[PDB]
Formats: structure tokens, sequence, C-alpha cells
């Protein structure tokens, strides 16, 4: 019996199909994102590196008190940093900011991503990515989420769910988004139900310590049940 990873890329993604589908009967279309606006979203991943929820809910809307975005920009680093004050080591995240809203406002457009939506999907994402502060999972949810581009972006929840059952083989979260997609068609509906779905499912049942395989639709092709039954460790390096 071979294990879910090592198998083709063509019956891997109909393991992902499958899950996809299994999900959606668990969960339909709940969701469990913040579902933010652009900038929103790309301001929050910033300062939601080595943070808490709370804490970088409470760190955004205290920027967001400083001015809008055009003064956020011209306003002193100083007064930035304070801002952010309780997310991750508020002097490296505040020039950061400061830069992206800079290289935003020169966009075509006001402090709005409009283009992003009529453009190449590789290169709408290498723009994003070249922003400070932002990797290709926050690059992935803006253009999924408020553009509707058909990108998959992976947490630490899909990643977790698509390891342990075996979708790809074990390695890093920038590789698994290339991985994933791969495995999926070009459907931003789709690919969003997916992805929330995901998110439903590692944090309820899937989890990343002691996960309720006993409770988890997914159970009877999970290679990591397979592997440990109730054992399944903790998803680790
Ligand atoms: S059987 Fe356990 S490890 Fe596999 S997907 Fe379900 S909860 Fe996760
Ligand atoms: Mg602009
Ligand atoms: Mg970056």
């Amino acid at each position: 019996a071979p294990l879910n990873a090592a198998r083709p890329a063509e019956e891997r993604a109909a393991l992902l199909a499958w899950v996809k589908e299994r999900l959606h009967e668990e969960y339909g279309d709940q969701d469990p994102t913040p579902r933010r606006d652009p900038m929103h979203e790309l301001i929050s991943t910033i300062l939601s590196q080595r943070t808490t929820h709370a804490d970088e809910e409470a760190a955004y809307q205290e920027l967001r008190t400083l001015g809008d975005w055009d003064a956020i920009t011209l306003a002193p680093t100083d007064a930035v940093a304070h801002a952010i004050r309780r997310s991750n080591l508020p002097e490296s995240k505040a020039p950061r900011i400061q830069e992206t809203l800079r290289r935003i406002k020169a966009a075509p457009g006001g402090y709005d991503l409009d283009f992003l939506r009529d453009l190449p999907v590789k290169d709408a994402l290498k723009w994003l990515t070249d922003l400070p502060g932002v990797g290709v999972k926050t690059a992935s949810l803006v253009l999924l989420f408020n553009y509707a581009r058909p990108v998959f972006p992976v947490d630490t929840h899909v990643h977790r769910v698509s390891t342990r059952v075996g979708v790809i083989p074990r390695m890093g979260e920038q590789a698994a988004h290339r991985a994933l997609l791969a495995l999926l068609p070009p459907d931003p509906p789709y690919l969003y139900e997916l992805h929330i779905n995901f998110l439903s499912h590692g944090r309820q049942v899937c989890t990343w310590t002691r996960p309720k395989c006993g409770k988890c639709i997914l159970r009877e092709r999970c290679d990591a049940y397979a592997l440990y039954g109730d054992k399944v460790p903790s998803f680790s390096e």
C-alpha cells in the first residue's frame, strides 16, 4: 500500500479534490478568514509576523489613528513604530510598512491595487512579493480574495493538513504554494472554498498538536493516520 505522498501528481490531485469535497460537506461555505480589503490585508500581514491575532488587530487600528495611508507614509518612523508597538518588534516593521505604502502610492491608481486585476498572474504575484514584509502567502491571499485570481494561499493550516494527508510530500511553505496550485484547477471560487475549509479543519480537527483523527472526515485516506493511528505527532520542522 503506497503512501499518498509518493503517488503520481494526477493521483494526488484526485485525492485533493476528494479532500475538498469532504471538507465542503463538513463545513459548507463557512469562512474563518478575515476577508479584509486589499490595503488592510497587506499591512495587517506585515504587523502579523511573530504576533498574535488580538495584538495585530490592535496594532493595525492604532496605526490607523495616525491618519490615512498618505499621512502614515509621511509620519516620522518614530511615530509609526510606537503606534504598532503591540506587534512583533515594531522597530523593524515600521519601515517596511512605510516603504510598502510608498511603493503602492507610486503605482497607477490611488492607495488601491485595481491593476492587479487584469495583470498576468505571475507578474501580479512578483509585484506583491517584491514588497517588504509581504510573502507569497499574503500576495496569494490578496490576489485570490480581493481580485479573484487563480492562486492558492497556503497558511500553516493548509500546509499541515495537506502534508499529513499526503497530497504533497514534506517541503517548505513557499514551495508548497506552487506544489498545491499545480494540483488545482484555475477556479478562484473553488480555490477560496478549499482554502477556508482547510482553515476550519485545521483549527477544529487537524490541530497542530493532538489532532482529533477520530472525528476527522479524511481519516481513511490520511497518510498520517495510516502511519501513526492515534499518535499523529505535532507538525514539525
Ligand atoms: S486523520 Fe488526523 S492527521 Fe489526518 S487529516 Fe484527519 S485529523 Fe489530520
Ligand atoms: Mg497607486
Ligand atoms: Mg517580501
